[PDB]
């Protein structure tokens, strides 16, 4: 093991905080308001495209169980394009207990496309 000082470490700016807010909310480590979590998630989708999910989904059988969870994501992405207002409303009518699951399924996709390769 070694540590030749900080190599690139091209830290632009803590890499935004959109994800940071959600992590704190679902992390239960702090007291983030559902409003701050939903709005944040909205900027998150901007990255995850519907067509992108289809690809990841295709990796499964055309009748697999993961089809429902992945399919659900499409409803959120497509909705954002139709009206970002509905995206926040959907999470509002849903309980924070189910909400946390929705946020996870969203971050789970982001981690799949994890670019770069930092130590």
């Amino acid at each position: 093991e070694i540590s030749g000082a900080a190599e690139l470490d091209r830290t632009e700016e803590y890499a935004l905080g959109v994800v940071g807010v959600l992590e704190s909310y679902i992390g239960s480590i702090n007291n983030i308001t559902k409003q701050s979590a939903c709005v944040a998630m909205s900027k998150l989708l901007t990255e995850l495209n519907s067509d992108d999910i289809k690809k990841l989904r295709d990796n499964e059988e055309p009748n697999s169980p993961k089809i429902r969870v992945y399919n659900t994501v499409i409803s959120y992405i497509e909705s954002n394009r139709k009206n970002n207002k509905q995206t926040i409303h959907l999470l509002k009518r849903l309980p924070a207990d189910v909400l946390k699951k929705t946020i996870k399924n969203t971050l789970d996709i982001h981690k799949s496309i994890t670019i770069n390769n930092p130590k």
